[PDB]
């Protein structure tokens, strides 16, 4: 229905999530989709993969740090998926200003080009790290989320609607723990662990993709979407993983804790739970500037983690192994 | 006249509550110069006519957003105080990119110019807002804190030293509740109350001033100094204000929460408490070094969530000349 | 009448004249007024002073184009009131004065054209005429910026007018509040050169002059109000007299660097073009517009330099607008 | 030996030539090697590849379009390997301004920042495609080569040294024809072939890696080193690539004519004729001195104008290195 | 005809080709023509030279490195001629980042500004140096040429058209060999010869002017127009120049000093790569190369100045005389 | 003497005064002179003129709106002549912000790059148009002059010292009245006159060259040098010109005032006469942050006669 005959930009289209959004949107036969990123090699690989489907896809090389390039990329465009970002906790500690240029300054650049190019809607892909952040990456997402909600509230005349979406661990994404364990087994027969008492809300690629695309379609403006998500144990994941890659003399090595890392991650602040709504599969938090959700602390701490066996089925079902 | 005697000092943000206090404390120690750096000529004027006889000061108008101006402001300077910021919570939610500019991009400029001009020590003035933040201001100050942390790691060949200092509410500061409620009664016999069940760590002007001067004096880089503080309930504050300002059929309006406001504040994260040192009056969180008789902290949480009494708060206000 | 349900932006609205314009404009029931200034403490206090009375508050620096651009989003009328106004400060920090007064004034013009703003009224000074200091040179360059924009408009409909004041009595960081608070505290007064003279004006006078140009102007004009001349000599005695309610030190501080001994309403060369209303001079751009009640002005100088108002008149002025 | 307890930056250290240069420098026990790349996920892989050798390495995220970030990466550094670029002919024609930012504007940021941080040497990693180019990519290298010679000539009093090295096809390097053909056979069983009569000068990874390190150690500044490389027909390569990839996995496989991509050259050249008139020869190398020991013969050094290798030597070469 | 009552910007109208375009565009009687140049003294001369014709002409001081100023010069303008550049081979090798700013970064500013102001068409003025170049100058012109084609390809929904023209040595144009040799002969009685064996494609000022103006009128967008031009030997040129400059000022026994090549100089020039000659169209007096990114077909082969017969000495002399290239 | 074995940059060295400084400086046999300007064409002409003296001279293309280029141009330089500017009254009126970039914003660039490259002295070339200015150009030189002073006053630790020099009309300079009339007579026989009742202090090319080079050699910092100049009548100039070029049916056209123009020019404000010093052929105005000058207004409001003028012109 929704995207048929429209002009879409996907900023970060070579990344785990951008590629997933591309091909679902492509099924609605859109007039065009434009993939925006910095790295030619990754666009090269993208081009090849879409060999015979490539008529209605276009590949811009650009950096979201550069305004005039965001702007040109945003010409005659209806929908902007803003999915570019520095996502690694450690990299955004060792390089904390670099994290700012991409996540914060890049966001203002995206916002501002969307106002000027009279874009219809913009969907910002945030994280549960933005809640009560222990690290610079999360600080930059909390700032970016403030940037997006401000944009909506001070629009003025603009017809451009601004929205956020909020992820937890997208399972098996670029640089994530699941591929790194799968690799470290096969090659080294040694796993690299931080702290097995750690906790995370996690979610499938499609879960993350559908949230985002549903957001484009339903988004009113100034709101945040948070999917209802299962908690996963880092102990459970390590054992379930070491087992399933074998198809069992692996040495679990304890490396410690990467700078900034949070022991647990939270879907929303308690203060947000006070104004937040509850749908079947998802929460909606309206702009700070129709069913009520239960007030409280939605931590991964507080949730019964799914059991080793329920987790095992989840990995093998979504096929996160090469 | 020990440490600063005949040295060259830059107070960036020196026109303001805390910058002015540092200015007069540092000045007793007989420094060779103190450069006061600030954007607004009205404030430089006012402060300049306050010191008409106290010769030792240069007054530089400029903006920490402009690196070039920060760079020349640091020329031949021994000790920088980075006190400039946007400090209201509400203003950083409604003008959130403006906050990034002053609080983040501005803090880089300090770090980059200090390195380039071979400054001896830089001291950043942060908030307990930067712990487990609920608002853009808090996040910007956490990011700034990490900029200061990283700058100390990446130093390289540089001798320049980067330190943070972390405050809670400096009682009676520019744009704060104690002046507000006072002047709201005076004029409109009305109080604007947000949520009376809020709690804050709060401190005196002198407390924050000496904390910042102490860290400047003894820091080798990487640390974060926190003075331990009385906890203050807003419910008691409202009452004690209505009582003492009258000297009492005064309206109490409930504006409600301003956006992004946090119900309590926190001196440090749980992970920080794991490496924290304890002193009698203070905490020192080191970087990922010995201090005169400091035990290791009690790990755990440091939330304002138990408050000082109403007659204590009365005294604290009255003895401070806050009215 | 004029501002009813229209959209207004006051660049520099926290300040002496900014606030004065703000609330005059608000009386005409305008759809919104956006206040634009940098300093959050000042927006805060003003926010509290308009706690019932429709007003967006934006933090921004005119040195940043992008911020000024979004400030003018969908706006009809703009008041460009922000500058550095101290003479001493613009000599001691001269490049900072270029940034706010010149570069910043571009950003307004450029952004107003960009967002198709209906009218812009620039607040200038007597200082811009035959200037002896950087500030006045910045205001001269501002003025020519504004005139040029109006000429090279092209297809644009944005109109650019200048307004040109003299000392707005009791404005932020000026001598009347200074001397008052100098006596009260120090029993001392800082006097520069007592044979100085100034055209000076009321806060409301300068407010109405600026609201006039908004309503009336077709672009290119520089409006100057006719103004009483005031001796500093007389001001200093009158001040020492009224603030006491006995013996008070009068310190010779001397000239602050760059200061002019007298001020001028227009250049001689402008008097050859100038129009004359009863209480106003309008200088049309060099480039045949009709104003009502207007005859041609008389060629010559318009210096303050002999015909100063009396102490009697002056103390009456200072006492009547409650300036203490 | 040379790099012992030195500080080294590899601008572009994550990709093919950067990684190979890194591990070769590491065997001489330098104090530190820094690695400068934009993409955190490529640094994440490299960082994991050097699991327990890492104490010597630092990982810097940054862009050479950013002077300030290039500058801080150069702090107290002795040796710079400028290896970052857009290197794809197609991408550089469809995004030519991007190519200008990284290949030219970055090269100057490098020059300017090395001068400012008092680096010893900078080796610029250019292509033979900058000679009589038919594309933007080549034009950026020509310009970049021309920036490197200009820095040297007007050094003034800088001790910093500037040199270029000039590769032809580095076999198997990220996003090039050999891994594409293997992959195209594996997944689809089609090879995609532009124009089969194209010829290319091709070198191995270590031929390149050691060209750049030699240059690093030996250069007197303003020079250009190029390695004598064998020619390879694309006729032979495509044939050889199917033969061998089919063997490894399971040769009745399609060949699809694509024709040229925009700006693709038919052959490449190591130096223009003019360069050939003042270049020096060593057994395995040519050295062009600055435009601003044994001397070569003139002529047209092209892939055109030199006998290729045989199918068999080509296959042999491919086997001793890069399949998957 | 075409420019009747239109608005025109000649970015670089103070120079040789920009002035000639100005006066040619002026006879079709447009609403306004704007001149955009950095140098006030050059504008001052032009101003004074157009004593009574100045009324539909405006004089905008400005720099194409400045986007914002390129922007406002283009306001509500219909036809942009981008004729500004550093065009000296030697200068662009010794100041190559300056060449980048003026020749590349400035071309982008034009492109970006022209799209933003909804201009109708733009004609970029390239050189035949862009073909298989041996210098930074020709490096930047290839790149500029490339920016122009890219603009067109991804226009998007912009109606703004982009086209390149492509010149050879424009005779008597500012800072060129002919006024140099004349003046050298006058003032030091000896010329400076790089390398007499060099050959060059050379066109008249009117050939250059008409080429550009035609491409303004005709161009669909993304094409490249090149004029069939005669080859000139520098041997003949140096000889002819000494003869005729002597005949005038009344002096032919004057020194000839071999300087050798300046850095980056090419021996011959080329109108197009061989590759381009396989898609290019021939007209009587002109080739049209279409866009490489998206009616008579020309012959293939290498169109060089060493690969085509010069004019004779005597034809050259006729030319140099009839073009009034002496003073 | 003073410039032997030194490294001199001349910013704007292709134009009237810039060149005059180049060749005088060259007699003192410096190690190097760098000529810095925007225009390749003008450098080209300058390279040809100096063809057999050019080992000493370097030729940089750069715009003083661009810091990094001014900076690199300043590498290892001892003395900087800041002679580049937008100088026409009219061009600075129609193009007012362009004039700010070059005159004001350019000057900050020189100053800031001078401090960084530890340049020994910097001499700024201003105009008496800066006094009580009627035009934007005047506004921008008064602002520039201030910048230079402010740079000296807040140096801090730098050894770089900043100095200004104030010209009136440099006779026969680029784009000026005398070359315009000489050309206008021969080709058209119309002179184009603004207001014949105008007034100007005027000075020889040498005068201004020597003022500037002296300021290099002597200057302590923060001072302005003004040379004692003769006043010339635009009536006397227009006739003297027509007579000598014709050497007289040459019609005179009154075009009127171009925008911004001042009827007279002034060596200093009254306010500066209160602090200025006098010398044989010069005034010295010290930093607002030796013989006293007589106070009063140094307006061009006695002129030199028709005959003294004619001698001045024919003597060059
Ligand atoms: N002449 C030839 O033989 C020849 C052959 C092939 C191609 N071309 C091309 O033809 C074009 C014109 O050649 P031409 O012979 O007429 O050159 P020219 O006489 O030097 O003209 C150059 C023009 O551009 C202006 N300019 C230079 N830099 C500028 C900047 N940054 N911003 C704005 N304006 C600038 C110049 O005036 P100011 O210096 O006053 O700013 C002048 O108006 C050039 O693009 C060149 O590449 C020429
Ligand atoms: N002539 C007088 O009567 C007089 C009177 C008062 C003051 N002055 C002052 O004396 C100085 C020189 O006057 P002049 O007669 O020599 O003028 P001029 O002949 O026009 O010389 C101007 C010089 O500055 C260069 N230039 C212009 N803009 C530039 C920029 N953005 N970046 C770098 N270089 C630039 C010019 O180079 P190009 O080759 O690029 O054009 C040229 O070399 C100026 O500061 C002027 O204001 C002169």
């Amino acid at each position: 229905m929704f995207f048929k005959d429209k002009n879409v930009l996907i900023i970060g289209g070579t990344g785990t999530i951008g590629k997933s959004i591309l091909s679902n949107v492509l099924q609605e036969k859109p007039k065009v989709v434009r993939v925006f990123s910095r790295s030619e090699y990754n666009q090269f690989l993208l081009q090849e993969e879409f060999r015979d489907k490539n008529r209605n896809i276009r590949y811009l090389i650009g950096d979201i740090r550069n305004y005039d390039r965001v702007f040109s990329a945003m010409e005659n465009i209806d929908y902007v998926f803003h999915v570019a970002a520095m996502k690694h906790v450690s990299f955004c500690e060792y390089n904390p200003f670099e994290a700012v240029l991409t996540n914060i300054f890049g966001t203002q650049n995206v916002i501002k080009a969307a106002i000027a190019q009279k874009v219809k809607k913009v969907v910002f892909t945030s994280s549960n790290a933005a809640i009560s952040p222990t690290n610079n990456y999360g600080a930059t997402k909390l700032t970016a989320e403030r940037l997006i909600t401000s944009a909506e509230y001070s629009k003025g005349s603009s017809e451009t609607t601004f929205t956020s979406v909020r992820f937890g661990n997208v399972m098996g994404s670029r640089g994530s723990v699941i591929p790194l364990f799968e690799n470290q087994i096969k090659e080294n027969q040694k796993i690299t662990v931080t702290d097995l008492s750690m906790s995370r809300f996690m979610m499938t690629l499609n879960q993350a993709t559908m949230l985002t695309i549903e957001a484009m379609k339903i988004a009113k403006g100034g709101e945040t979407f948070i999917l209802k998500m299962p908690v996963i144990s880092l102990n459970d994941l390590s054992e379930v993983m070491i087992e399933e890659v074998t198809k069992e003399n692996i040495k679990i090595e304890e490396i410690g804790l990467k700078p900034g890392e949070k022991m647990y991650e939270e879907l929303m602040t308690h203060d947000e739970s006070l104004q937040a709504f509850e749908l079947p599969d998802m929460f909606i938090i309206p702009s700070p500037l129709a069913k009520r959700a239960k007030a409280g602390f939605y931590r991964s701490d507080n949730q019964n983690a799914i059991s080793k066996e329920e987790l095992r089925n989840l990995i093998l079902n979504q096929q996160l192994l090469t």
